[PDB]
């Protein structure tokens, strides 16, 4: 089945991820194109064969943080616009241009620098790049009609530069209240047709994420960024209760138990500062995954994992590689035995809501702060592989 | 200088390495070795080249948690002998043996069959083998002395096994109270004169951790297991007040400034759920870390960084990929400056130890769980290498 030393191991579900590309699909604009968002490790579910396979079910283009993140995806034979959603540095124009990763950028200076770099250095491609406006989020990007039309003045000049986007991005658009969603919305559509006044014509505009394309799908404009609905979770509480889209979570998280015993004997201490005495008959099952493997020790003498379709507790405090947790009064167990600590087991479920609820965060961490030393292996058709 | 498309890095200090084994060789009996534990990429700082330093300045061998771990440092030359301190399945007994990797074992039936699989396959390499006792900590391990002579009755039936070791864990050496101290070190010296008034001679024996190595180096017996501080951190505050031995941390986390701007326009808002307004002067300056790289979300609107010297604050809420400082109404700086996350800038200084106490954790989960998206570079005697 599946053959490892240390017996932990993640599940990537990729019937579910088509799944959730079709709902999508089906709830915005037939006109409007969808960008698959694999930033950070494909938000620690992987990078590579999510976007194979969003490509091939409704993508037609992707998104990631760095230059570093691209080239992986253009080394695995992806062959799509890759577009970069940070800032990069003039240091990579020269690269970004060999391998041809869409960039973002906002100022006069920066354009006409990463101009001349390619035209000295002969020139081969032209670099496309995508102009970020900053209407209420406060992060990157320009922020003035008379600024705005600077840079585009800047980028038209160019001759080896090439103009292929613009975009925007809601702060609060996951939020009951739309008051500032909207406030953002007027700001942005004013901005280019000012553009429009002078003559100027547009490329592709796009600037919904999953929560505002469920929840003003009028916003889909040419193209949407789908992340975190692409992955089977939802980006609050509040979107989840419209019941509009119905979205399938596509993770879970395993392990076996490595020992089981009695603890008649003294003494009867458990894991570091002894904070857990067991009692004579009492069953400790010990299994291989600890905090750092992303497995908070928040969670010591407080979490619970699936073992047999029952909740069990974690006794004592959590360590790095490692976790024990008590079968009870004559226990009932063997070395072996599969637990599952996010996910479903017969009748019941641990999701990673709840444990994000547990921990006063997000599901978004939740996810992408699952090390790399564990390995991932994905379902598709029923079959596995990796 | 460094050259990077995304502006974010560690550095590791060799040279600091170096003098906390010194200063750990001075202190204990000049009759015991020193095992260096590199589990889990290094604690974080990297393993192949920190294991590399300590192998040449006073360690003897090397501990890790899984068989993989230990295949990453055969794979770059290190010949050592490497312990794995967790339980590995019967299904790796075969290729332990031929990467000549040492394991923990405490059961008869396990033995049993671990010397059959390589009978069955002749095989000329004897697989070393460490019994762990478990005189309090409750975690693996044998627990009378009746059942450790079966154990090591069967060991020695073994013609394809071969006894390297005997050992133990102290579960509350850190702590003011030095009563379970005491006592499990009583048991496990009678379980071994229980033995030894049998005719069986014992092998390489040890017991002591970072700190029962400081407080009671009179139990260095054979050899100690060197973990925390060989990265210069203390494993409590109580081992560091006792002011028996110096130590010097080894890491810092550092980043460049992508972009600056004055909040002139409105909206002056800042980050998702709009949880910061600016004031029209305010200078507000954004950092390329975020959570999914280890810097907790639980330090919106309360963490700091070193810029120019001093403490500038988090503004909002700490997003993915990058966080927003403030520098004030009319701040100094641009577009390129250096910043420090982890250690020392100038007159200043924010410790791992110090970042630990806001999440109400050890300083163990804080540098273990830096991610490996971002680049560590390494200083030996004053300068540069990757
Ligand atoms: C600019 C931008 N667009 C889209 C996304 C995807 O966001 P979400 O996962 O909420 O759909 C992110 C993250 C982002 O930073
Ligand atoms: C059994 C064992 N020994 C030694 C170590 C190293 O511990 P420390 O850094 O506290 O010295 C660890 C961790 C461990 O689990
Ligand atoms: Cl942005
Ligand atoms: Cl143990």
């Amino acid at each position: 089945m599946i053959k490892l030393c240390r017996e932990v191991w993640i599940e990537v579900n990729l019937d579910a991820v088509k799944k959730n590309l079709r709902a999508i699909r089906r709830h915005i604009p037939h006109k409007s194109k969808i960008m698959a968002v694999v930033k950070a490790n494909g938000y620690g579910h992987g990078s590579i064969e999510v976007a194979r396979h969003a490509l091939e079910h409704g993508a037609s283009e992707l998104a990631v943080a760095s230059v570093e993140e691209g080239i992986v995806l253009r080394k695995a034979g992806i062959t799509a616009p890759i577009l970069v959603l940070g800032f990069t540095s003039l240091s990579c124009v020269k690269k970004s241009a060999a391998w041809n990763i869409t960039l973002s950028a906002f100022q006069v200076d920066w354009m006409k620098e990463a101009n001349e770099i390619l035209e000295k250095e002969a020139s081969a491609n032209r670099l496309a790049i995508h102009i970020n406006v900053d209407t209420g989020m406060g992060r990157l990007g320009v922020r003035t009609k008379e600024e705005l039309l600077e840079v585009v003045k800047a980028l038209k000049a160019s001759k080896f530069l090439r103009w292929t986007g613009i975009f925007t991005h809601f702060s609060t658009a996951d939020e009951p209240d739309t008051t500032l969603t909207k406030l953002q919305h007027e700001k942005f559509i004013s901005f280019l047709s000012f553009l429009k006044k002078q003559g100027i014509e547009l490329p592709t505009v796009h600037m919904c994420n999953t929560a505002a394309a469920i929840a003003f799908p009028e916003f889909s404009a040419d193209m949407i960024r789908l992340g975190i609905g692409l992955y089977g979770l939802y980006p609050s509480a509040y979107i989840k209760q419209l019941n509009l889209v119905k979205l399938e979570p596509a993770l879970s998280l395993k392990a076996r138990i490595a020992y089981v015993k009695t603890m008649r004997t003294e003494p009867r201490t458990v894991s570091y500062g002894a904070t857990y005495i067991a009692e004579p008959n009492e069953v400790i099952a010990t299994l291989p995954i600890g905090y750092a493997d992303g497995y908070s020790r928040a969670l010591s003498n407080r979490g619970f994992v699936l073992h047999r379709g029952k909740r069990v507790p974690v006794a004592g405090r959590v360590t790095m590689d490692m976790i024990m947790v008590s079968l009870g009064e004559n226990g009932e167990g063997k070395q072996g035995d599969e637990v599952v600590i996010y996910g479903k087991q017969k009748g019941a479920e641990i999701s990673v809501d709840e444990v994000a609820e547990m921990l006063n965060t997000i599901n978004y961490e939740v996810v992408s702060t699952l090390s790399r030393r564990i390995p991932r292996f994905y379902i598709r058709d029923g079959e596995i592989f990796k």
